[PDB]
């Protein structure tokens, strides 16, 4: 059996597949400059691998969560994640600090799922 | 087949069970404000998820482990770790400075393992 | 089923095989003191650990890429890194600063990958 993948380019592929787990690459925000806004942003492009891997919301099995000023954004993050997940259906994370790859993203957020 | 949660709140799961894997969400320290007692408190709260999780730490499969101030505190963590660990059973593990979610917190450690 | 271990001290195992999935313990470089020849380094560590494992740089899952200093080093970790690559079968990435175990350490991979 072999890994399958979304989205590849010559860095990363979005999403890799290997029988019934899914590994996702560190999604960054859209446009959003602001924290709310780019958690938003980071959570919907991770619905959208999920569902392009066959997997949903409520099978994430791990997330960790990487903030440029966890002391500073901790609060909104936790915010706009608890609405975005399934209510009763939390999977594990961790959340710390990290430099991102640009200056003004303030969140990346890296997903590991089950297949559904 | 679904995943299954231990000690779930509105951010997040403890532990994640899926087939034959473990996630454990990252364990922060108890009372402890030094590095050596942080680093144990952390550790036995790993040792009893993967208790509750069907596992133990002889199964530990990857350990991330984070430091606050990683030139500080390396020594003390590898002291608590290696006694901690299960002779000639160590994981996979990597180690790296990161600010955690509160100043006072000098070590978190995410763990994956696998089931018995 | 049981973990096996690759190269395991009193800290760690370079390698963690479990079913099909091979956990490496983050590699850091070599001798190289600049970043283009330690991401070099790191590579061919990796590389070596998924041959002993049972893997190979195309089943590659996942991996967590931390520099010391994203801003300064992130072009040329991508130029070894996709060179390093085998065409088109790029892994889910993710890529964050972290200060390391030492401060001459400027890279460090952490690598998840599929038995063959």
């Amino acid at each position: 059996m072999e890994p399958t993948r979304i989205a590849t380019n010559d860095r990363l592929s979005a999403a890799v597949c290997f029988d019934a787990l899914v590994f996702l690459s560190g999604q960054v925000p859209g446009q959003a400059e602001d924290i709310h806004g780019q958690t938003r942003e980071v959570l919907a492009k991770i619905d959208a691998l999920l569902a392009e891997a066959g997997s949903r919301k409520e099978r994430i099995l791990s997330a960790t969560i990487y903030l440029k000023d966890i002391a500073r954004d901790f609060a909104a993050l936790n915010e706009v994640w608890t609405q975005w997940l399934p209510t009763g259906q939390a999977p594990s994370r961790t959340t710390v600090q990290a430099e991102l790859a640009r200056p003004s993203v303030l969140v990346e957020i890296t997903v590991v799922a089950a297949r559904g």
